[PDB]
């Protein structure tokens, strides 16, 4: 069902795409959100996914946090995918702009292994401040399930592909 992806490894695929547009097109079983521990989807990928759900993701997330408390950095929760996917896997990668330990990025990607196929952004990339080349490396060395990565920025997508070892 996923189209136009470049195959990086046996299980990792990448495309220059807006993950919101990609999710609406594919309606995957799982779309990954670049979440924070409070599930406050203000900006970056989370703000864009939440805005596509007309804020239903945020309303659901606030109820989740009221019941369960915050997630751990490196952790995740499965919530509804709303109009984007069957489910949304909210994964918290470390935020370098909050001084969080980059070593938690591998733990964050391990959450992907609980799902056979996922549409995902690069964890801790963008406003999370980590090097996206490093995020892609950790992704291919950690995720064993089938991951379709959507990279919004064309220039970053080209840099990721051209530098992939
Ligand atoms: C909003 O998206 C939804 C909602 C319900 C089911 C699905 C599945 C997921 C697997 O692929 C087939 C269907 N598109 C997606």
């Amino acid at each position: 069902s996923f189209s136009g992806y470049l195959k990086l490894t046996d299980n990792v695929y990448i495309k220059n795409a807006d993950i919101v547009e990609e999710a609406k097109k594919v309606k995957p079983t799982v779309v990954v959100n670049a979440a924070n521990v409070y599930l406050k989807h203000g900006g970056g990928v989370a703000g864009a996914l939440n805005k596509a759900t007309n804020n239903a993701m945020q309303v659901e997330s606030d109820d989740y946090i009221a019941t369960n408390g915050p997630l751990k950095v490196g952790g995740s929760c499965v919530l509804s995918g709303h109009n984007l996917a069957k489910h949304c896997l909210h994964v918290v990668g470390p935020n370098v702009n909050k001084g969080e330990d980059i070593q938690l990025l591998k733990s964050a990607y391990e959450n992907f292994n609980q799902h056979e196929v996922l549409l995902a952004p690069l964890l801790s990339a963008g406003i999370f401040g980590a090097d996206p080349i490093h995020s892609l490396r950790v992704c291919v060395d950690t995720v064993r399930t089938n991951v379709y990565l959507a990279v919004f920025d064309k220039n970053l997508y080209d840099k990721l592909v051209s530098s992939f070892l």
